[PDB]
């Protein structure tokens, strides 16, 4: 769809967080849409990207890929300007056939979503606790 | 982290569906937990797998949804979702939490729904 | 599912004995779960092993019961019971369950008790 | 002992089913006793076989349960259970009986029901 | 036995210390039980692990292994976030035969324990003073 | 650090035993202090060794307990315990102290006693 500012709300552990993502255009060389946070200092911008690849003799499926990168910056490690200390990444990819139905895809999407709310998954990610 | 049955509600395009996932042990070869659709025959089970890399950390989740058309219905196609998170040993629990929730929220974004459900890219 | 201390009650000829099996880990090489009766000497412990092949599915259960005769005791002989189940990837709850129960029932049937307990063939 | 019509009761997932096996003779070539559920079509009959090796003694029980799908029906698949017992010529009543009962008990243990009924490995 | 929160008490030089260890599941790929301290930042968690290996054609003995790792972190070395500076390790392994008796093992365990209280050992470890 | 006799009390499963260790010099080849069971014959002495690496620092303790069954009783088996501590040159005495005591306390933990005394893993 058309790139617009996306406002994710009620996020975070406390569920009381909000994030605004301003569209950053679409790179044609690779058909990647980029979304960024307001911070006008590239190195510290939270980012999100999406791209859909159509099948092409080598690949016979559609691939929807979403990536999100969130850097954390040490404001003052005995210096004058902050620098990135850690980076957090989440990589997602969907694979669908030429005959994937309208609903078939939707399901997966919504499923993954619901899954991310399951206590099983929250413990796994939030507290790096393997299922056992 | 107890591997239990997981009931997902209000799913599907109409958001009016539910999926029940029965725990299915942990493969001792990769330490991968597996969940499958309840009441289904193995050859047609919808899967979900979770694994938490122990060292850099990685949390990987995968979804496999076969579709069949009918004595033994065969699988015509499969839909896949692959997700992987990575965090430094110094990542605060608050951080992962954020990413996770962010992703979740994003998936509900019209921007994304159109790209996945309709396979229409962003422009 | 996950390992738990298993307690079998009302066993033996008189059906008045009880067995306590403790989780002994799973060999990652073949994925074989192992249990055993907490004995004083490991070599004299009664054991049970379980393996559910992940592919046709194959569930296999083995049980070894050593007999010591009397510096250190020694195992003069052991009793074995080897069981395997085979089910196609189109098998169902009803089907597997049935087989499982049937076998059990058979094992209680006089016909079989005579065959085993008395090493008496059927004719 | 001698063959008799065997009736197993309270079987299946719901434990509310019953099986009726009828003597089907013994093959003189290998001394294998055979029983089966009196079905309309022989090819669709559930069967059980028993053999008590006369030498180490070896008691073996096998059970086949076919599944038909629908001029003539056909067996799409079958469920199998193969059991064997080994006892030295110095084994005793107590010993064999124990094993027999233990196995049975195990087969009723949730740990195993989950392994079979749900094709869920233990870990 | 079943993994539960272990509460070590009256520890430390002053004997007035306590440590809680929350179970962290059991890794099947290697049969290792892991215990960790509450700190939800992997890099700074005090850890303890135990595992029992059964004999297997290459090894004809049981091996009970316990390991404990305790990192110390510099809270602010001219930066924004603490980092590990030192690590303390203690590695223990017991070897027992197929005929090891119930008591034989217990003895060793309790012996090692008592030993750790001996002034000879306290000086050796606490003050890196070799026996002489 | 004076190598003296060391009397360990309230040891054993019942915690109602005592072991006396006589100092036994320091092997000038590895700088390893050795202690042995008092009143025992060398071939059957229960040992304890301690060594403190001088450079990274290492404190290593080992225990050897032979068992015999009876003119000269021979050793049937040996029980072993091997411990090694490692500390940076910047480790505070408080730190090692902690680790040491922690270990000690841990050894009294039911979790551990079951794993060692009973060889039952954690689950």
């Amino acid at each position: 769809a058309k790139l617009e500012t996306v406002t994710l709300g009620n996020i975070g552990k406390d569920g009381k967080q909000t994030l605004v993502l301003n569209p950053r255009g679409v790179n044609p060389t690779n058909g990647v849409a980029s979304l960024s946070q307001a911070g006008a200092v590239p190195a510290l911008e939270k980012r999100v990207t999406v791209s859909v690849s159509q099948p092409s003799r080598n690949r016979k499926n559609y691939k929807v890929q979403v990536k999100i990168q969130n850097p954390t910056a040490c404001t003052a490690n005995g210096s004058c300007d902050p620098s990135v200390t850690r980076q957090a990444y989440a990589d997602v990819t969907f694979s669908f056939t030429q005959y994937s139905t309208d609903e078939e895809r939707a399901f997966v999407r919504t499923e993954l979503a619901a899954l991310l709310a399951s206590p099983l998954l929250i413990d796994a990610i939030d507290q790096l606790n393997p299922a056992y």
